[PDB]
């Protein structure tokens, strides 16, 4: 049976160029804006993500909620040799799509895909995936999970001073609990990056929260 996610992957494989991550991004953004709507960060927000990666040049990045691999491709393509992306995806079919997307783009050796729930996998990073601390975390999974997974990252000792959290959809549909906590806590230095959801004709935004150390 055909699914939307399989259709996205097929469109990329037909029209993008293997080993060319930029063509893969353009293909997905074309597909989602012109052929069939899908959950997608999109190019406007993508350029903010690009800027953050280039500013902090993280060596170890954790992504929560890979879906079809658009953001994994977006970030992994800007990573240096020896840098790693760890990405978590709760849905097995989407995890498979993400793998094929990264393989097509030529980035499969920079990325480890973890199939499971954030709250189960996050406490295993130190022991099983040889993580000390994370340089960057991109949050784009279930919205009611942003605040508790941030708290769990902190108590698992995965954040250090200077670790960048970047969270999507904090306005639409909105994560006001997360926002209240990080903006109000002295442990996080926060900035907001507005971006228009053109298809929905409403403004959304990404929050950047830089860990400052425990309170
Ligand atoms: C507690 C959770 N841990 C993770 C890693 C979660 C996750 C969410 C997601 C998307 C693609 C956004 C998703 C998945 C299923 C339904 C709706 C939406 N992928 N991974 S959820
Ligand atoms: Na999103
Ligand atoms: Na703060």
């Amino acid at each position: 049976g055909d699914t939307k996610e399989q259709r996205i992957l097929r469109y990329v494989q037909q029209n993008a160029k293997p080993g060319d991550p930029q063509s893969v991004l353009e293909a997905i953004d074309t597909y989602c804006t012109q052929k069939e709507w899908a959950m997608n960060v999109g190019d406007a927000k993508g350029q903010i993500m690009d800027a953050v990666i280039r500013e902090y040049s993280p060596s170890l990045v954790l992504e929560l909620g890979a879906y079809c691999g658009y953001s994994a491709v977006r970030m992994a393509r800007l990573l240096q040799p020896g840098a790693r992306l760890l990405t978590m995806e709760i849905n097995p079919d989407c995890a498979a799509i993400t793998q094929q997307m990264l393989n097509f783009a030529g980035l499969q050796d920079k990325v480890t895909i973890l199939n499971g729930a954030s709250q189960d996998l996050i406490p295993q990073l130190k022991k099983k995936y040889d993580v000390d601390t994370l340089d960057m975390v991109f949050l784009d999974h279930w919205k009611d999970r942003y605040l508790p997974d941030t708290l769990l990252l902190e108590e698992c000792g995965l954040l250090r001073k200077g670790t960048v959290l970047l969270a999507d959809n904090v306005i639409v549909p909105g994560t006001p609990d997360f926002l209240a906590y990080v903006r109000g806590s002295s442990s996080f230095e926060c900035t907001h990056y507005s971006s228009y959801l053109e298809y929905m004709k409403v403004v959304d935004g990404l929050e950047k929260a830089i860990y400052q150390g425990p309170s």
